[PDB]
DNA sequence: TTTTTT
C-alpha cells in the first residue's frame, strides 16, 4: 500500500494503479479515489470537445453510426434521464443517444465546453475525459432547451463541432450552412 | 485473496468468483465489483433484445405464460412502478408485468435495443444485458402511452418482435406483425 | 465465518443464518445478502397468497382476528399509507390493516398473484414470500376503488379468498360470494 | 460481542445494548441493528396504549402538567405538523404538544389503538411502543376534526382513556365519563 | 476508545469528544453519533427562551444590535422565509432576521416555550436548545398576524422577554413594556 | 496515524495533510473530512456585498462585461428565475443575470447586507459569503418593483454601491449617482 | 446512497 500511492500519484489513475496492483486495490478503492481527487493530478483536459450532432426520424439508423464510429472498447454510453455518470470509470467516446432535452442546459454546455471538468458518480467523482461527444436525437437540435428557460441559445451553439440531418429517406447528409441560426 | 482476483480478472464475472471462493467474495464484495468496472472487463450488450408482448382480459392466463416460459431460474420479475432494478446481476428474461406504460418512454425504448444500457439500483448501477424481454399487459400497446404526447410513437412499434393476443374465449392466438402498425 | 458462509448458500435464506451464529452475522451482513443475491438462491415466491378480506364497522374486533389469526412471530402488521414495507425479512402472515383504499391499484393486484415480487424498504429491496394477506377494512372491497378509474374491477375479486363479514351486531359471519359480485 | 448479541437477541432492542455494553455498540452498529431485524425478536406493540386529553385555554399550565407526567427520560415530544417521529428508538410515554388537528386521522386512530404500529422516521422506520399518549390541546376533541371529513367521530372518542379539562377554577378537574359524547 | 465512551455519555456533544479526543473520534465517528442518538442523553431544551422583540423602520441598525449580541460565532442565523433549521449543530442565540410573520404562529408560539422541541433540516432534526431568540423586525409585535386570523390570540404577546423600539432618529430606547398588553 | 491529526489541527485545509501523509489518508479519509466539519465553525460573514448594477438598452454587451469584473472560473451567473442557488461552493463574485423583479424583495435586500444568510440548493444550504453581487437588469432599479407591494420602499439604493449605464452608443459609462436618488 | 425534497 506504500508503494501503491507512489504509482497512484504519478497519472492515469485509477486505471493503472487496478491494472499494475489489483490485491491493494481490491481494499482501499474508494481511498485511493479520494487522496487522487484530493491532489491536483486528476488527468486534466485542455482540449475542446468535439460535438457531434444527429437528426433523423426514427429508424433511420441514427446510433448505428454511433455505435460504427470508434472502437467499442473505448465507448461509454450515457443512461439517459439520469444525471449520474456510472460508467465512466473508462473513456473517451460518450454518446447521449435519444437526446430530448433531459440535461440541465448549463452542464450540457460543461461538457462542450473547453474547461476541465469531473461529473459525479454514485461513489464519488470522475474526471470527464471526453473527445468526441455523438448527441444522438431525433428532432431538430433548437428545441432541446426553450429560450425562455436559458439565458442564450447561442451558447450551446457555439461549441458545435459538426451536425448530421437525415435525407429523404435514402441517405445520411452532413448539414453545412445556416439554415438555422449558425455559430 | 490474490487467487481470487486473478480468476475474476479473466472470467470477468462476480457470480463465477462467488462460486468459486464465497468467504473472500463475503468480505470484500464492494472491492471486487469495483476492480471489475475500472478493468473495463465488463458486459456490454451488442444483440437485439426479443420483446414479446401479451395482451389479454385479467384471468385469461396472460402471466403463466412469462411464469413458465425460459426457465424459473433465470427470470427477473421486475419491481413495479419504479425505477429500481434492485438484486438484478445477471441474467436475461427480463419480465415487466402487468404493463400498462409506467415506466418513461425514452427508458422503455432504451431497453428494447441493440447498444449498451447501464441500469439503475439502490447502491449503484448493474449493466443490463437480457435476451428476452415479455411485456404483458390489459390494453394493446397502441393506448401505453399518450399518441400526443411522444414525439413519434413508431419507434416503439418497430422493436417488438411479436405481439400476442387473446382471442374470444378460446386461447392465445398469435398476431401477425406490421398489418395494423409496424413490427 | 467460514461454517456460516456454508450454510447460507444452501440454506437460502439470511433468516437461518442470522439464527444459527449470530455473532458472524452481527460482522458481515451485508456481504452474506450480497452473496445470496449474486449466487441466485435468493428465495422467489412461485405459491399463491391466498387473501382473506374482513368487514365490519370499527370496534367490532377485526384488528383482534387479525391479530389471532397466526402467531405474532410472524404475522408482519403493514406500516399504513406509506408504501415502504420496512421491517419485513419475511415471513408468512401480513396483515395490512384498517385498509381503506391507500395502496396503488397495481401493487394490491399483484401483491395476491402467484408470481415473484420485490417489494421496497427504505434505502433497499426485500423480496415477498406471504403466504396470506388479512385486509382488514370498514367497507367493503367495492368502495376500495371507484369502478371508473379503474381498467377491471374484477381482476382484484378474483384473488380473494374468503371474505368475513360483520352482521346484526352479534358476530361476524363468512360469506360465499353469492350476495356480493362473486370471485 | 457475544454478550451483546446475549442482551440483544435475548430480549429488547438496541437500547438495552447501547445502555449495557456500549464500547461494543460504537463498533458493530449497523450489524446489531440488521441483526435486531432479521431475528423478528423486534419489540412489537401487543397492549392498550392510554390516550389523557388535556383541554384548557393558554396559559393554564396545560403543557406543565405533561411535562410532569412522567421522568424527562422518557418523554418524547413529537415535533409539531409533522409526520416523522424522528429520534424516538422507544420511549415510553409521548405527549403530543397543543395538538389542534395537525394529524391524519387515521393516522391519530392508529397511534391511539393497541396492536402493532411502526412509525416512520427520516431515512427509517421505528417500532411505535408507547404507553401514555398525552394529547394536549386548546378545543374539546369535538373541535380538532370536522364530521365532513371524517368516517364516524366515535371510533377516535372510543379510546381517550381520561380527559382533563380547565374550568373556571384554577384547579384541573378530571371528567367523569361524557356530558358529550362518551369515551 | 473507552475513554471516548465515557467522555461522549457525559457531555452528550459530539464536538466536545472531538476537541478532547481527536485520534479516536477520526475513527468511529458513525458509531458515536449512533450511540449518542439511541443511548438517549440528547441535550435537551428544558429552561425558557429569552424572546428580545427588536423593532424600526429600516435602516435603524436593526440587525447591529442582532450581530451585537455576544458572540458573534455562537449566532444561528434563521435563513429568511424558510422552514428548515439547516446546519444549526447546538447554538445558544437564535437571531431571526427582518420578519414580517413567515413562521407559522403556532411554530413562534412554541419556539418561545419551556419544553423540549425538535426543529428540521434537510435530511434530519437537530435537537432546539435556544436561550434567547432576538426577534429583529420592522413592526410591533401586534401586527405580525392579521387579528382575525390568529386564534388565540394572546399567546406570544405573553413570552416577550424584552423589547426595544426605535425613536424619532435619536437612539433606541428600551420600551417599558406596559403600554401594550403585558409580556 | 497520529501525525495527521497533528498535521491537520495547525493547517485547517485537508489538502496539506494527502500532500504530506498521503499513506494515512489513502485511510480513514471520512473521519478527517467529519472531524474538520464537526471542529470547525461554519463560515459566517460580515463584510458589505457591493451591488454594482449594470442597466441598458438590450443586448449592449452586457454579460461579458459582467464576466471581466472579475475571473470566470469563480463567478457564479446564478440559475435565473428560481430560488434554488445551486452550490457552487461559495464563488464570491455573484452574476444575478438578466434581472427584472422576480427574486422576494426582502431577500433581495437581505442578499446585499453586512450580516451572514444562507441560500439553498436542492436538498441542502449552502454559506452565502459573496464580495460582489452583479444585478444586469434591462431598465432602472425603480422598475423593479412598484412602490405599493414594496412597504420599504427606499432601503435597496443604500445597497447598490455603484451604477454602470451605456449611454447612445457610446460605451458602457459608469454613473455618477448624484442626479437619482443616491447610492 | 436513498431518502428526502420539490
Ligand atoms: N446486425 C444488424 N442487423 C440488421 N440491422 C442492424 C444491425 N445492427 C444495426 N442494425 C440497424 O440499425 C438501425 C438502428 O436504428 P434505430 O434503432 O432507429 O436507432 P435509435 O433507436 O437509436 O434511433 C436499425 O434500423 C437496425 O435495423
Ligand atoms: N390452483 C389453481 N387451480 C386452477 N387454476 C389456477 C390455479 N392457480 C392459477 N390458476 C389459473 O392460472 C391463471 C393465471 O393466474 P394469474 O397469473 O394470477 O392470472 P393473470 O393471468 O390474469 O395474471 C388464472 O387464469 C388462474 O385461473
Ligand atoms: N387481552 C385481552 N383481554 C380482554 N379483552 C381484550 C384483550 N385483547 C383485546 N380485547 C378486546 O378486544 C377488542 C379489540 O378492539 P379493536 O382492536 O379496537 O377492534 P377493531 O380494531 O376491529 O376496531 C377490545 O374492545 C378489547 O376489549
Ligand atoms: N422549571 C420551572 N421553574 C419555574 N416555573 C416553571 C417551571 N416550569 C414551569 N413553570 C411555570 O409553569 C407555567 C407554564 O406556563 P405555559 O407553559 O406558558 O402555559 P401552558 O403550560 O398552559 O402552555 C409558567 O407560568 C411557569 O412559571
Ligand atoms: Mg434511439
Ligand atoms: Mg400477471
Ligand atoms: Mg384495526
Ligand atoms: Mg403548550
Amino acid at each position: 500500500l506504500s508503494t501503491a500511492v507512489s504509482t497512484l500519484l504519478e497519472s492515469g489513475s485509477l486505471v493503472t494503479v487496478a491494472e499494475q496492483h489489483p490485491v491493494t486495490f481490491v481494499r482501499n478503492f474508494r481511498g485511493l479515489a479520494e487522496l487522487l481527487k484530493v491532489s491536483g493530478k486528476m488527468q486534466k483536459r485542455d482540449w475542446k470537445t468535439n460535438v457531434h450532432v444527429i437528426v433523423g426520424p426514427p429508424g433511420c439508423g441514427k446510433s448505428k453510426w454511433a455505435a460504427n464510429f470508434a472502437d467499442p472498447e473505448t465507448t461509454y454510453w450515457k443512461p439517459p434521464r439520469n444525471k449520474w455518470w456510472d460508467g465512466y470509470h473508462g473513456e473517451e467516446v460518450v454518446v447521449i443517444d435519444d437526446f430530448y432535452g433531459w440535461l440541465p442546459w448549463d452542464d450540457l454546455l460543461r461538457l462542450c465546453d473547453r474547461y476541465p471538468l469531473t461529473v459525479e458518480t454514485k461513489g464519488g467523482t470522475v474526471p470527464f475525459l471526453a473527445r468526441s461527444i455523438l448527441i444522438t436525437s431525433n428532432q431538430t437540435p433548437l428545441e432541446w432547451y426553450s429560450s425562455t428557460a436559458v439565458p442564450a441559445v447561442e451558447a450551446l451553439y457555439r461549441r458545435i463541432t459538426s451536425l448530421v440531418f437525415w435525407k429523404n429517406a435514402t441517405e445520411q447528409s452532413t448539414e453545412e450552412g445556416g439554415q438555422f441560426v449558425t455559430l
